[PDB]
């Protein structure tokens, strides 16, 4: 067993030490994967603080039990989502056709134009936006509550998609040097293929020079 995928209960609070939770980032007004660093005594009384799990740089940051809630796990299918519903969608404020990051927003518009088409508007929570026309209807996500199930690293890394790939279009057909094996751009073999942490690209187990025998860090670095 992990010692950073195990829960701790010091006592009080309504989140455990190493619990997978979101934090708001009260500058950008929108949610990211954490975890519990610490739990300690100075809503008032009880103090938490967090590591992002995307931003280990960043250290360990204080952070407010508002700005904290379990983390994100269910996404809602079409048929579950109503207009006045609260929901966690994902949204570019500056470049509405793109990518952007995970904010609350209220659902104004619900339209289903035809079997394939869809249109999802809401009102974001930053101040807040009117209007905003959400493009990724497929990952509306639930938000939780205080007292939901507490996830460990255990359960999994729980991570959204949170990057922009100009090249394959993230189309799993299409091979790929880019997001995929560098040496010979295969999507083939999940298991069978490592990836770095520093630069963050891919190499089969038999696509390495040398070869390496079986199942990590870039040899090309070192
Ligand atoms: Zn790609
Ligand atoms: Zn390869
Ligand atoms: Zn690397």
């Amino acid at each position: 067993t992990s010692a950073r995928a195990r829960l701790i209960d010091p006592g009080f609070g309504i989140y455990k030490v190493n619990e997978l939770v979101d934090a708001r980032d009260v500058g950008l007004g929108a949610w990211f994967e954490a975890h519990i660093h610490s739990v300690t005594r100075a809503d008032e009384d009880v103090i938490y603080h967090i590591q992002y799990d995307e931003y280990p740089e960043s250290g360990t940051l204080e952070m407010n039990v508002k700005d904290l809630r379990p983390r994100a796990r269910t996404i809602l299918k079409w048929n579950e989502l109503n207009v006045g519903d609260v929901v966690m969608v994902n949204y570019n404020v500056e470049s509405p056709g793109q990518r952007g990051f995970w904010f609350d927003a209220e659902i104004t518009t619900l339209k289903t134009i035809s079997r394939t088409k869809k249109e999802l508007r809401v009102k974001i929570f930053l101040g807040t936006l009117n209007d905003c026309k959400i493009i990724s209807v497929d990952e509306i996500f639930k938000i939780e509550r205080p007292g939901a199930h507490p996830l460990s690293f255990a359960d999994g890394k729980f991570l959204r998609r949170n990057d922009p790939c100009d090249l394959c279009g993230g189309d799993p057909e299409k091979k790929c040097h880019s997001c995929s094996c560098r040496v010979c751009g295969g999507k083939h073999e999940p298991n069978m293929q490592l990836l770095c942490d520093e630069c963050n690209v891919a190499y089969h187990i038999y696509c390495l020079n040398p070869p390496l025998d079986k199942v990590w860090y870039c040899p090309s670095c070192k």
